[PDB]
């Protein structure tokens, strides 16, 4: 089998991407971020405390004839921005972009927190790291990609994200006409969960390439890309007024600036982020002041290849017995 779903951004910044989902009998569709740096899939519902429903679409599972409680299970996560959610669990059917899981873990909010609440757009999330990471107590379920995995005609899924426009995530199957040149692909470590792997470099803008290991996760779940402090640095020394503001907490830069272009290693091969994509656009409405899509990870304890990176390319998460992740132009 195969599947293959539209991803949008939820703003004009791609500040995130929402994914269409069927959940249940008869379908609720639901817009859920896709997220390669989790392994919940949780939801709004009807057992979301109501306070804290603010415009979402939600999951009814009393609504579906194939919902089936998971009797005593229980789930809670905490994300790298601070926020969290938790609840109880149903085991029901899941459809993305044509591809059926049948008895899939359905996390049922009863709690989130306020960043959830004030996005109405995000009906909830759809984890695609390893399920090693899956938090439902006491027995850990697992993604749907995991669950599907073994049906599919590869064992792949790939994330083809659009730079303030609509992409794809494909299961199953590579679209050889979705991408230019040749997939590179390089070594993924699972030891902390995630699809983590080695960067071999980079370069900014016209500059030469620096030939340095980056350890990093591809993670379509963050907005920015999270590198050492160092390579950051090297960055912004080439925008024009360019500074980091602990007040802002971040590097910000004046809109009248020209971004440079940044460079990834993978392997032999090279990612180039336009400069465009590392605009974010004013700190507050009016401002002058740009806020910056490279950050330093520093004090994240990991690097993080987010969507500014990964939507430059065409990138593949390669679920074979060992894991790899295949990187292409586009």
């Amino acid at each position: 089998s195969t599947g293959s779903a539209t991803t949008t951004p939820i703003d004009s910044l791609d500040d995130a991407y929402i994914t269409p989902v069927q959940i249940g009998t008869p379908a609720q569709t639901l817009n859920l971020d896709f997220d390669t740096g989790s392994s919940d899939l949780w939801v709004f519902s009807s057992e979301t405390t109501a306070s804290e429903v603010d415009g979402q679409t939600i999951y009814t599972p009393s609504k579906s004839t194939t919902a089936k409680l998971l009797s005593g299970a229980t789930w809670s996560i905490s994300y790298g921005d601070g926020s969290s959610s938790s609840g109880d669990v149903y085991t029901d059917t899941v459809s993305v972009g044509g591809l059926t899981v049948t008895g899939q873990a359905v996390e049922s909010a009863k709690k989130v927190s306020s960043s959830f609440t004030e996005d109405s757009t995000i009906d909830g999330l759809l984890g695609l790291a390893f399920s090693t990471l899956n938090t439902v107590s006491p027995t850990q379920q697992k993604t749907f990609f995991d669950n599907a995995k073994a049906s599919l005609d590869s064992p792949v899924f790939t994330a083809d994200l659009g730079y303030h426009a609509p992409g794809t995530y494909n299961f199953g199957f590579i679209d050889t006409t979705a991408y230019t040149g040749s997939i590179t692909y390089t070594a993924v470590s699972t030891k902390q969960g995630f699809w983590e792997w080695t960067s071999t470099g980079y370069a900014v803008g016209s500059g030469t390439f620096k030939s340095t290991s980056i350890d990093g996760i591809a993670d379509t779940g963050t907005t920015l890309l999270y590198l050492p402090a160092t390579v950051v640095s090297a960055y912004w020394a080439q925008v024009s007024g360019a500074k980091s503001s602990s007040s802002v907490g971040g590097y910000v830069f004046p809109c009248s600036a020209t971004l440079p272009s940044f460079t990834f290693g993978v392997g032999s091969a090279r990612i180039v982020i336009p400069g465009d994509y590392i605009d974010f656009g004013p700190i507050s409405t009016g401002s002058s002041s740009c806020f910056g899509g490279i950050q330093s990870s520093a004090g994240i304890g990991i690097n993080i290849f987010g969507d500014v990176a990964l939507k430059a390319a065409f990138v593949v998460f390669n679920g074979a017995t060992t894991p790899t992740l295949g990187f292409a132009s586009k």
